[PDB]
């Protein structure tokens, strides 16, 4: 009947997201900033379960340590008064003109010094606030031109920069947890660690990397014509989904963040059903932009779809999976054979096996339909509620 | 003056390359079928350094042992005639029918299991000629709808396919390395291990990450939209750059396969000008295919001049590294920072510098330009060959 | 409650699609051919209106006088019996070698003569079937590399032959149209015409512009990022929709060619809704292939399902703009103003109007929202059947 | 030897472009702001022709009568003493947030009358500076959603706004062309005429054609994957090149706006060659953004080299195409061919001649190779300066 969020349902928001003002590259702010406390409490009125933030959107830069102190309060009370938690919380290593040319990958050794000191004051906020995970999205970590970045070299100091902060949490007995979000491009030309995969394959060079997961986000795998669910489900496989973003994108242009369900729909299904049956438990964040268009009834009805959408999703998808229908279908495609060990015998055994050469039979295994279509369809119907 | 390749070169071409007939998914063969031992004479008049093959490129599928016997005693004198090497070799698991949803990650296991024995079996002959890589390209691994393929599971099975040939190689004593390349679609909607990123994921979690390295091809990372140079440095710092396919793509489309020096030709000149400084020592393999509006006159002079453009931009990349006017530029962007550890001082020395923070002129800093464009100018003119 | 095709629908299918074969780049064939008797039988038992084809699809190329008039009898029983309709027919310039630089732009002058021929040859028997339009897809049109192709000669020559068939027509007396179809690449490296666009602008300059329209695909105008409702919009807009070919598209890669509602669902709903209001009254024609990895059981589910999410795609089109919740945020949004003309009170009277510059209130208009994201929520619930 | 541009060279730039400050999605200004004049004096020094504006550049928004005529005449005088025309000018119709939805197709019908009303205002601003050309950049013209903007009613207050403005400018008797210039995507999710085809088509149905061209740009028919020089070939070839803007982009995402030259060289190559045969007389304008890594040394730098890459390229095809051996190979893959018409003997001959069909040996003709790799190759050789 109806799709309504309670804060059991873990769904929370950035304070940058209904707060993000529209300002745009060919454009000026089409609506008036918003203070956090007021975000916070109509996000809980909204059935949200918290808030995340860069370090700048709660403390505006260069704030005095007294200044500082206030704002923290006062965001401190609001959370008291709502009962929104703030389960992530991340630096803001991109907007300031010093990080032109990067944070931990600037070539300028003083500004890389200068972005570590940042995010680990900011870190101590994180811990002090309850947030058990620390995200880090190296924005303006990249390049325009090829001889500006020698790779290796910022691979180096990226390295280097995320093992210090691996020493630091250990040192001061934080129980808080890296993501690093990978993205293609923009704001810089081509962005180190640009995928998913670029990202986990990183993380097994740290120190420490039992410490650092992965915080994937939906348009940005697509700016780069990637399968999204496909990508998730190898971060799961490899123990590293540490949390996610969750956004809307139409193809490979520019960074969209629509709300979730809007963009590619059938990949949405596909990741809701994913995350659901293997048991994700960590937030469902939203990283997104309410378009410039709208006025803040708008933003706030654009934020309430967000968490709309994945409802309906995953109503759609547990009654895909629990369909006898769609159980057979499976079973017709061999999806139970997939999930069987191709062999279990052994090496050798294998090896001495006539029926797995000399005396297979290609022509008749050839001749086998996979019957995807017939499953395909079955999922398409029940996305759209057409099943008779 | 000139750009001779010679063995020295190593540059090395597949069978099915300039044996390609021309049949695309709207047309037929526009040429005439190669005979290896042809191409192989053909390739050493150039200044090849030698060639690659499938399983079934040399021995035709379903060959009897005795059939298959005397295709490689052919092969082999031609190889003893010419000097001609084998320093890689693959294996075909997606054009027979039967590997319609796979070889390794098909949802039939008997078919997974005829994929490990028929890999097996070609291994061996690798070996006998010499081979020191073995790659694998899991064209046919993936899907088109979502329901089709359990991805955890498919890389299951994938991981357990590649260390069940890691126990084989071990066992029989062979020096062979493997080196997995990735694809991110076509022919399937979308292929498992994407991109190299993916790939280098998913190899540190195999028994043995040793054996293991990756073969990335520039045309599939750009048909990704994603920086080649950029994901090959990543490899060449995690010390997984086996092996490397050379041609050309002209953005996000279909897999084009051009000539090497086609398509982004500034990602080649910084491909080449990475390779060489980095001193790769393996083979420059070309997999491309000479367009089908050509007769056999001009796949030989596309086979050329996949190597003429190797050594021009290899010519240009030394030109503008030696240039001093070019090492004052690098300087003045501060790639010699770059390179410089961020905090060799430790991190308690970090916390308690000043000048790292609390005296950090963040005005200043930002003022300073990077000077990129003056650099990428330079490399331009030298590219170009306009330095004056 | 169910979703059943009727031929009232119009939905028709070429013979090419449920008959591919499966072969693909890097495959065999994974399915016998089809005998065109047979799926004329079949399609109909679905609930299809009519088929179409390429003259090649019908008679085999080099077929005689003799045999060539048997394929036709046969076909016009099969038609006879079935009551079928052949409502558009093509011809086939791609696939023999002779065309693998063009047909009509080939730099062969007497291949672009034979193209001619062959063309007229089968639009004599387009006519004589009853097909009201007459499609030409330049597949071949096109390049891999800058010299080869002079593109102005080119559009020259592509507008000589479009000039003669218009003349041909009119001479025999036909009341047959033309119908170009746009492709940006695939088999060429860039296709000429590449989108809906540079076809309607073409057209505008041959001779008797009247006999010729457009024949969007789905999948070809994605290949390009565009969207293709604002596509098919303004080939409406232009009068050219004379024909229409859908599929489903998974963003920019090689052309899928998916059965219809797959690929971009929301995409597909947009589609639905702008054809069915704005009363286009020609053939729904799928131009799909069902997937390698199916079975003939699988090829008639694909089938099947491309009616079937049409269908589905109508209905919860027609009750978005029948909800008069929807009807309101229509209103909202201002989509009535819109469609009021701007000054049809003229040129002079708009600059005298102070209310239009001078005493405009530029902050009062800008501080109003859109609503537009109320209003997409809103086509999202339908589309899903959520609406409470 | 050396590459200086005069002002003969017709090199023009937008004072929004050197002028650019920085300011991107994620990032503040890391430049402050330029003075017209001081931009017009130092594009001066650097060899330019003139510059462009849009009204917003020169005269603040919101400026009175008085400050108006004030900085028109400090623009003015820098005018007079450097020399420096003004051959093209432009409306801002997308940073003020009242351009939210547009501003020739808002849905809102006063902000239409607005947009119309400073348009008109700075067309005659234009004609009293003596721009020949004026732009029409339609950047909010689009939607993120697919209810929020009924296309072809939009098409509608186009076509209306254009016909408008072609009726003002007949009735001032004015000597000034309009452009219209395409964009894909960005700032809008779709923008309308989405490509050069698009405008192409709908200015043939605009009242006045003859006063309607095209203004393409490099990079936005390259965010939609689109060739770029074929592009341009067929705006020729309907005789709408009236303006063109030169830059650079990596393939299909965000619009970069790099300068000349970087981005997809050979297309620059091809473009220039292109041009140069076609004797395009127009201004060789450059629409780019200096990195904002740079300070002003390194904006400069990178408007220098814009005119220098046009120059360097504009060396190299001069070269291609006076080459005998080039020249050779041109009639060796029959580009001479493909510029004769295919039957200007005439339709009834073309039926009548059995050597076009019924004696056409199609064998004997596929064999034939194109050759063009071989031309490419010495295409490749010509730019980088390798030929011996
Ligand atoms: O496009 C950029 C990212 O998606 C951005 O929102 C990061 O997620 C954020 O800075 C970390 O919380
Ligand atoms: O597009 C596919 C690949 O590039 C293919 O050529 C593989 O490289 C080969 O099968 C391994 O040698
Ligand atoms: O991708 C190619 C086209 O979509 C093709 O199927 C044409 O439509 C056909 O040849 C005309 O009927
Ligand atoms: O990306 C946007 C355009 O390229 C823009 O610069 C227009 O050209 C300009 O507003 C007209 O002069
Ligand atoms: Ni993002
Ligand atoms: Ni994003
Ligand atoms: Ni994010
Ligand atoms: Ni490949
Ligand atoms: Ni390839
Ligand atoms: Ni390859
Ligand atoms: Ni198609
Ligand atoms: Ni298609
Ligand atoms: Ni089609
Ligand atoms: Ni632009
Ligand atoms: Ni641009
Ligand atoms: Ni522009």
């Amino acid at each position: 009947m109806n799709y309504q969020p309670t804060p059991e349902d873990r769904f929370t928001f950035g304070l940058w997201t209904v707060g993000w003002q529209g300002r745009d590259p060919f454009g000026d702010a089409t609506r008036r900033a918003l203070d956090p406390v007021e975000s916070v409490r109509r996000l809980a009125e909204l059935g949200a379960h918290g808030v995340t933030f860069h370090d700048d959107d709660l403390i505006p830069f260069g704030s005095s340590d007294s200044e500082r102190e206030e704002h923290v309060k006062r965001f401190r009370q609001a959370l008291d008064d709502t009962g929104m938690k703030v389960p992530m919380a991340t630096t803001n290593l991109f907007t300031h003109p010093v990080f032109k040319d990067g944070g931990f990958t600037a070539n300028d050794r003083d500004v890389r010094r200068y972005a570590l000191r940042k995010t680990i004051r900011n870190i101590d906020l994180a811990v002090e606030l309850g947030a058990e995970t620390y995200v880090a999205w190296g924005g303006r970590e990249g390049a325009e031109s090829g001889g500006a970045k020698d790779v290796r070299d910022a691979l180096d100091r990226m390295k280097e920069a995320f093992d210090l902060l691996g020493e630091y949490v250990t040192s001061q007995g934080y129980d808080i947890r890296f993501a690093i979000e990978p993205k293609p491009n923009e704001p810089r030309g081509d962005i180190l660690l640009p995928t998913v995969g670029h990202a986990l394959a990183f993380i097994e060079r740290l120190e420490r990397p039992e410490l650092y997961g992965v915080n994937p986000e939906v348009g940005h795998e697509q700016m780069a014509g990637l399968n999204f669910p496909h990508g998730i489900a190898q971060a799961l496989w490899a123990g590293k989904l540490f949390h996610i973003d969750l956004n809307g994108q139409n193809g490979i242009k520019y960074d969209q963040d629509l709300r979730f369900g809007a963009g590619d729909l059938r990949a949405a299904f596909w990741l809701v059903d994913l995350l659901e049956s293997a048991g994700y438990s960590g937030p469902r964040h939203f990283d997104f932009k309410p378009p410039r268009t709208e006025d803040f009834d708008g933003v706030w009805a654009s934020a309430a779809g967000c968490m709309r959408n994945y409802l309906i999703l995953k109503e759609r998808a547990a009654a895909f999976r629990a369909d006898p229908e769609v159980q057979e279908a499976l079973r017709a495609s061999r999806l139970d054979e997939l999930a069987r060990p191709t062999a279990a015998d052994g090496l050798q055994a294998l090896l001495d096996d006539r029926s797995a050469f000399e005396e297979f039979d290609v022509d008749a295994a050839a001749a086998r339909g996979m019957a995807f279509e017939r499953l395909d369809q079955l999922a398409m119907d029940h996305l759209l509620g057409a099943r008779g």
